């Protein structure tokens, strides 16, 4: 198992506490510098957009065609669909969607699907940013695995729509879907890179500590390097 050694070697460069989890539908595997992160709960931050889009489309609070118009209050200073907002990571668009859903519906939907600790507190548009909603990397990886397979408790066409919002690139006929996250409001700060590769499916979740001034592109660069070494997503 020199593949594992090659992966671990990648993390010898990274000074931050990091775990990388993979899920192929049967096996959970863990790599990185602090493996206990995989079973620790952190705020989902921008990764919550996935569940937010799902709940919203499911409950007729938006469509994938609808334009969320900018209200003129100051980057993200333009009109976005939910898909455009996903890849741009436009928080205010998804805050608006959260406010359309409302605390009662949000709470019951998170409970219904068993997302993380299923806690929203009192602010319906901040709970994934400041807490108290938390989720383990293992939970995230299983979540996005089911999304890829269309086996979440949502309408099939809803899952397909949200799934394709996460599309990043393809190599041959292998497809990468991914969503990054950087929770700055919490201490310590958490970084996410969650997604999956469609050949069979391999879901993955990078989860690591972040500090002000860190390289924003590190999460993706690291994950792609890991996926290549695993042979899950080879470089072209
Ligand atoms: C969600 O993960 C996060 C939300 C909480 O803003 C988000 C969208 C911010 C970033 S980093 C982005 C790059 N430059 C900006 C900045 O320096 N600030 C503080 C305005 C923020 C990410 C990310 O995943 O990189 N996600």
């Amino acid at each position: 198992s020199i593949i594992d050694q090659n992966v671990q070697a990648l993390f010898n460069e990274i000074s931050a506490d990091a775990v990388f989890v993979t899920y192929d539908g049967q096996n959970i595997k863990k790599y990185g510098t602090h493996l206990d992160r995989a079973k620790t709960a952190y705020i989902p931050a921008s990764t919550f957009k996935i569940a937010n889009a799902l709940i919203g489309l499911e409950n007729h609070k938006a469509t994938s065609t609808e334009i969320f118009k900018w209200d003129g209050k100051p980057a993200w200073d333009k009109d976005f669909t939910l898909g455009e907002a996903m890849q741009a990571s436009t928080v205010p668009v998804y805050q608006e969607l959260a406010r359309r859903i409302g605390p009662s519906l949000m709470q019951s939907e998170l409970q219904r699907i068993g997302y993380g600790n299923m806690q929203i507190g009192t602010e319906v548009d901040q709970f994934w940013l400041k807490g108290p909603l938390t989720i383990t990397p293992i939970q995230e990886v299983k979540f996005v695995y089911d999304l890829a397979q269309g086996q979440l408790p949502f309408k099939p066409e809803v899952q397909q729509q949200v799934k394709e919002m996460l599309y990043v690139e393809r190599r041959g006929e292998n497809r990468l879907y991914a969503k990054s996250g950087w929770g700055m409001a919490v201490d310590p700060q958490v970084g996410w890179y969650v997604g999956f590769v469609e050949k069979q499916v391999v879901a993955f979740a990078l989860n690591m500590q972040m500090k002000a001034g860190d390289d924003i592109a590190l999460r993706k660069q690291l994950s792609l390097d890991v996926l290549d070494k695993l042979g899950v997503f080879h470089y072209l």
